């Protein structure tokens, strides 16, 4: 089976083998996670969402309705997603943008990923990077400070 | 009436019609909050606080002492405010720094808002951009990556 | 004694006189923290993780084990840590990079401290900043927007 915090609120039932929920994260039901993922603690999973096997998303990270996260993915602590790149309160888009991150890559603690971006099998994103454009497979990208 | 989550901490009585608080906020009791409100999971809300009608305050973003949020506001995740310039642990300030965040403004995810700032009516604030000096009204700003 | 909030989960018995703890924080059994600390709400901290007198946490930090916090230390909201410099899902590192932030230091609001660093004593860290190197001691840094 799969471990959900009792201090989370998990209310999706897709949610595969060895998966962990920690505390404080909340979970819409038709988010679909697969086996041994990492959620933890303090993160945001809405519905419109799938997550793939072996993925770790460290602490404080929503994942909105439009992104799907491949397997074997690491998402460091902080990172935001998005899906709506010119936002203003209660417009609500038609359709969300899309993000997808492909298997293996990994996202560095506190990145900015843009909406409708697509980062390639196996990338790496610097810690605190802005990801305004698609990142290729295998490259590592980031901000210059 | 307005929907506070079980799971929400909320100390304050000042909260208008159609406002919802979501899982694992605080609130604390002089916080001002009006009407059809959008209070994300993750979220802490002081006291010295007004937030207008329809803001929109997405996950895991604090609204400080000082910090004024107008009418119609979009506020991305993860974005953090602040009160304090030069802060050092146990150095109270005497005053904390105001921001305001004025009528129908826009700010993307993971931006960082410095003290003492004003962002325009209508002004839209590009994911991770750092705001250092005031934004006018209607300008969009973002931080050269 | 010390306050640790009903709607906190504090496994650690090492926690010093004065100390807060606040609501939605996990604390896992081997931390240190010592007196009259501040742990806002949000943060989680790990094992491996000794925190000093006096610091400061601001809400959504995450103090990862290999992370040490001197004295008179002041953590902004939303900083991130960071034990691994190339993350892979799965790949642990057989020893975590040590990261210190010496007594009296400073980090703004959301920045991004790289792992393996040391920030001296007394720095001033600039909300927002990535940090990839050392800085010295009453310094202040900041990224260039
Ligand atoms: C991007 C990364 C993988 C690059 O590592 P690297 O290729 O060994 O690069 P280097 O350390 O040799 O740095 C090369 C240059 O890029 C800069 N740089 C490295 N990472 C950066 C980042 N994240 N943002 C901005 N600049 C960065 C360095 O300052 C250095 O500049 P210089 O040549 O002027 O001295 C790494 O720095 C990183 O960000 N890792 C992610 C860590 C993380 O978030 N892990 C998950 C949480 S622990
Ligand atoms: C700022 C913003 C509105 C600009 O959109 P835009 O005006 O259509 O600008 P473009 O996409 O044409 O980009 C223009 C240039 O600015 C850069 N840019 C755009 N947004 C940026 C950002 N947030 N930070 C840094 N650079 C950015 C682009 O890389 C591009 O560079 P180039 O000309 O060298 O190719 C948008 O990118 C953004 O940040 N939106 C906020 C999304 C968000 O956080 N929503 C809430 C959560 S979903
Ligand atoms: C870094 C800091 C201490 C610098 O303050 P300062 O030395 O008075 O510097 P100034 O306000 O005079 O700014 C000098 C320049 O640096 C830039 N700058 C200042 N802080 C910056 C930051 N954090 N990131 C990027 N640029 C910054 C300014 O835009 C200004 O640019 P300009 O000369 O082109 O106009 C302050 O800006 C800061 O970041 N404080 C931390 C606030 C915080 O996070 N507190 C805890 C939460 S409330
Ligand atoms: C800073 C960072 O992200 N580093 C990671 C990277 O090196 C990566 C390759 O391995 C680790 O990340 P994992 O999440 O896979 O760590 P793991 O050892 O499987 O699980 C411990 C994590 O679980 C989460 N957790 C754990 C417990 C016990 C908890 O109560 N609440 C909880 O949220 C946070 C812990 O960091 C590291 O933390
Ligand atoms: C990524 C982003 O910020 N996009 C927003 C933007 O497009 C904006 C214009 O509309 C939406 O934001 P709202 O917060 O107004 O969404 P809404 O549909 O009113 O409410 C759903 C949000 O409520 C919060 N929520 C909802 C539930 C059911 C919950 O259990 N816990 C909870 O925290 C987070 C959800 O994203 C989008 O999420
Ligand atoms: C924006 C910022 O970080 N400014 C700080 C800086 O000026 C600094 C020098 O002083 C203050 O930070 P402290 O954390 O030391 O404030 P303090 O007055 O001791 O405690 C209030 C904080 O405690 C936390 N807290 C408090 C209560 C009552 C709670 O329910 N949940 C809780 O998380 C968050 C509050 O901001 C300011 O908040
Ligand atoms: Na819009
Ligand atoms: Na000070
Ligand atoms: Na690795």
């Amino acid at each position: 089976g799969h471990m959900i915090h009792k201090l989370a609120d998990v209310q999706s039932k897709n949610i595969g083998s060895g998966t962990r929920i920690w505390q404080f994260c909340v979970v819409l039901p038709s988010a679909i996670i697969g086996e041994n993922c990492n959620i933890c603690s303090h993160c945001f999973i809405e519905n419109d969402v799938k997550i793939g096997n072996n993925v770790t998303i460290k602490c404080g990270v929503q994942i909105w309705d439009g992104i799907e996260i491949e397997d074997d993915v690491f998402i460091g602590p902080n990172v935001t997603f998005c899906n709506d790149k010119y936002p203003r309160s209660k417009q609500y888009p038609k359709e969300f943008s899309k993000t997808i991150i492909k298997k293996g890559a990994s996202i560095g603690a506190n990145a900015t990923i843009l909406p409708g971006i697509t980062i390639g099998e196996n990338a790496m994103i610097g810690a605190g990077a802005i990801v305004t454009k698609d990142v290729l497979p295998h490259v590592t990208y980031y901000s210059k400070i």
